[PDB]
């Protein structure tokens, strides 16, 4: 069996737990060898993890960026060793990359904020906890979010990065709502920092602010269904995952692909 590797931004997250396990579903029904190397968030690791695998016989990476900007490097080193590379839900802004594969993050923002407009109304005070700064994922929620507020006129009362992580996204909220306790709806671009989010309100005893999240995971959806989360988007990670396998095998046999395939979204409310 020919190796596929996929190196996967973090296994801390619920989201690239079922993103692996599309990919390992579809390396098992395709009959590939499928290595899985975690970066931990940290672009120094992802290099290394990279480099490692470009003597192991990998015949394609699959990789989920933990910087869209710094990834580059390992891209090119890619590049060097003759190995194709596809990105997943994130992108990479310098080197070759044959297809990249995710959602349409700047429409996810959109929904997301037109939603927090038809519930607390137009004008509404809002805090928006965004994700890892350098991704392509959080610059794009960030734009379609952007787009809501000017045309729900929002009044933003602070937008601070939590880096897509459950207990940072806790710690922000935990600040911001000492500052601003006026606040009507946040807006999280994951649903680890939404569930953060939910805890310090918990914790502040604020029940009266709505808090949307982003990605859909079993964590979110049943927040949704509890009735403590508003919304999320969902996403479709194992498809993402399984896309990218799906995609590798066609690279391998020699067929074209698309330079990008998207997938679709959905938004998750009670009912
Ligand atoms: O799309 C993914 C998910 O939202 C994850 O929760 C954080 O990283 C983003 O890139």
């Amino acid at each position: 069996k020919d190796t596929i590797a996929l190196v996967v931004s973090t296994l801390n997250n619920p989201f690239f737990v079922s993103l692996k396990d599309g990919a390992q579903k579809e390396a098992d029904k395709l009959g590939y060898n499928l290595v899985v190397l975690d970066s931990q968030n940290n672009p120094a690791k992802e290099l290394a993890n990279v480099q490692d695998l470009t003597v192991r016989g990998t015949k394609i990476l699959l990789i989920n960026p933990t910087d869209s900007d710094a990834v580059g490097n390992a891209v090119k080193m890619a590049n060097q060793a003759n190995i194709p590379v596809i990105t997943l839900d994130r992108q990479a802004t310098k080197g070759e990359v044959v297809s990249h594969i995710a959602s349409d993050n700047v429409l996810g923002g959109k929904i997301a904020g037109d939603y927090i407009a038809k519930k607390a109304g137009e004008g509404a005070k809002v805090i928006e906890l965004q994700g890892t700064a350098a991704t392509s994922a959080a610059r794009e929620r960030g734009e379609g979010f952007q787009q809501a507020v000017a045309a729900h006129k929002f009044n933003v009362l602070a937008s601070q990065p939590a880096d897509f992580d459950r207990i940072k996204g806790l710690n922000v909220m935990q600040n911001l709502l000492t500052a601003h306790p006026d606040v009507q709806a946040v807006f999280a671009q994951n649903d680890e920092m939404a569930l953060g989010a939910l805890r310090a309100l918990q914790t502040a005893g604020k029940s009266d602010v709505m808090v949307v999240g982003f990605d859909g995971t079993p964590d979110g959806e049943k927040a949704v269904n509890d009735g403590k989360l508003a919304a999320t988007i969902a996403q479709l990670p194992d498809q993402i995952g399984a896309k990218g396998v799906e995609t590798a095998d066609k690279v391998l046999k020699g067929e074209k692909v698309q330079a990008k395939y998207p997938v679709d979204l959905k938004l998750v409310v009670k009912q």
